[PDB]
C-alpha cells in the first residue's frame, strides 16, 4: 500500500498516493472532476479523475463499475487507456472515493492547414482504433471532434467511455453534440448497432477537407433534411426496416430526392477521399462500409499494415442487463479496484 497525502482540490480533500506531484485543476469539467499532476514511476504527465458522488444511487453505482470495467478493457495505442486506479480505503467498509488516472491529454481535433496527408494518416487511426472498438462488441455512439485528442506528431486517442448517457436538452438545437449522430440513433428508427460510429467517421472527415460542419442542422428536423438532401430519401427497403409507425409515416409526407453527386459536394478533394465518403455516408446502416473493410481501402495505401492493426480481447457486458442493490454494485466496483494490474 503506498502512503497517500491530503490537499484541498476543486472545492474538497483529495487524498493521493505520493507518486502524483504538482496537482493543478485542468478542463472544462466535460469528463469529471480533473487535476494535472507529474506521476514520478513513470516520467509522464498525467490526468487525476475524482469521481463525484460514485454510489448515492444504484443509476451512479452501476454507471461507476461501467466506466472503470470498460478503461481496465481498452489497450490500444489509438485508445484511452488506464495507467492507475487507487483509493485511501483501507477495507470495503471505509470505501466511499474513487481516483483513475491517464495520460494528459493537450490538444483535441477541433483546437488543430491540412494536406490531404493529414486526413489521411488522422482518418487512418480513428478507423485502427475503431476497429479494435468493434472487435470486443463495443459501440462508441459519441465520435466528434472534441472526444479525439492529438499531439504535435498528428498521433490521435479516442476518448469518452461509460460516461452518463446524453441528456434530451443536451441534444436539443444548434449543438455539436447532435451533427456526427447517424439519423437511425438521433430518431430512434430501429435498434440500432456499430455501424453508427461509421456514420460519425464519415461527417469527421468531410469537415477536416472542407473545414465546415457537414450537417450543422438548428434541430432534429433541420439536420434530417440536410442529410436527405445529400444522400437521397429512403427506398422501400430501407423504410421496412423502420420499425416506429411515425418515424415511417413522417418520412413519406417528404417530397422524393435522388443522391446528390460527391465530386461536386467535395469540390477538388483527393478521388480516393470521395469514393470512401460514398462508402461511409449510406442511409441504410447495413450496406455501410465496417472499419476492418475501411483499412484496406486505397485512400490509407500509405498507413496500412494488416499485420500492425490488432483486435481486442473478448469483453464480457453481460453485467448491463443484471439488476443489483446500491452495497453489490459497489463491492463489484472494490473488486476492480484492488485487482488492478498496471501496463509494463
Ligand atoms: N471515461 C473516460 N473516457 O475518456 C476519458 C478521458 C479522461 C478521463 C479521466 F482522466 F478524467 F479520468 C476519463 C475518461
Ligand atoms: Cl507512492
Ligand atoms: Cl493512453
Ligand atoms: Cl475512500
Ligand atoms: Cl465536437
Ligand atoms: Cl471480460
Ligand atoms: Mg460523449
Amino acid at each position: 500500500r503506498p502512503t497517500f497525502y491530503r490537499q484541498e482540490l476543486n472545492k474538497t480533500i483529495w487524498e493521493v498516493p505520493e507518486r502524483y506531484q504538482n496537482l493543478s485543476p485542468v478542463g472544462s469539467g466535460a469528463y469529471g472532476s480533473v487535476c494535472a499532476a507529474f506521476d514520478t514511476k513513470t516520467g509522464h504527465r498525467v490526468a487525476v479523475k475524482k469521481l463525484s458522488r460514485p454510489f448515492q444511487s444504484i443509476i451512479h453505482a452501476k454507471r461507476t463499475y461501467r466506466e472503470l470495467r470498460l478503461l481496465k478493457h481498452m489497450k490500444h495505442e489509438n485508445v484511452i487507456g488506464l495507467l492507475d486506479v487507487f483509493t485511501p480505503a483501507r477495507s470495503l467498509e471505509e470505501f466511499n472515493d474513487v481516483y483513475l488516472v491517464t495520460h494528459l491529454m493537450g490538444a483535441d481535433l477541433n483546437n488543430i492547414k491540412l494536406t490531404d496527408d493529414h486526413v489521411q494518416f488522422l482518418i487512418y487511426q480513428i478507423l485502427r482504433g475503431l476497429k479494435y472498438i468493434h472487435s470486443a462488441d463495443i459501440i462508441h455512439r459519441d465520435l466528434k471532434p472534441s472526444n479525439l485528442a492529438v499531439n504535435e506528431d498528428c498521433e490521435l486517442k479516442i476518448l469518452d467511455f461509460g460516461l452518463a448517457r446524453h441528456t434530451d436538452d443536451e441534444m436539443t438545437g444548434y449543438v455539436a453534440t447532435r451533427w456526427y449522430r447517424a439519423p437511425e440513433i438521433m430518431l430512434n428508427w430501429m435498434h440500432y448497432n456499430q455501424t453508427v460510429d461509421i456514420w460519425s467517421v464519415g461527417c469527421i472527415m468531410a469537415e477536416l477537407l472542407t473545414g465546415r460542419t457537414l450537417f450543422p442542422g438548428t434541430d432534429h428536423i433541420d439536420q434530417l433534411k440536410l442529410i436527405l438532401r445529400l444522400v437521397g430519401t429512403p427506398g422501400a427497403e430501407l423504410l421496412k426496416k423502420i420499425s416506429s409507425e411515425s418515424a415511417r409515416n413522417y418520412i413519406q409526407s417528404l417530397a422524393q430526392m435522388p443522391k446528390m453527386n460527391f465530386a461536386n459536394v467535395f469540390i477538388g478533394a483527393n478521388p480516393l477521399a470521395v469514393d470512401l465518403l460514398e462508402k461511409m455516408l449510406v442511409l441504410d446502416s447495413d450496406k455501410r462500409i465496417t472499419a476492418a473493410q475501411a483499412l484496406a481501402h486505397a485512400y490509407f495505401a500509405q498507413y496500412h499494415d494488416p499485420d500492425d492493426e490488432p483486435v481486442a480481447d473478448p469483453y464480457d457486458q453481460s453485467f448491463e442487463s443484471r439488476d443489483l442493490l446500491i452495497d453489490e454494485w459497489k463491492s463489484l466496483t472494490y473488486d476492480e479496484v484492488i485487482s488492478f494490474v498496471p501496463p509494463p
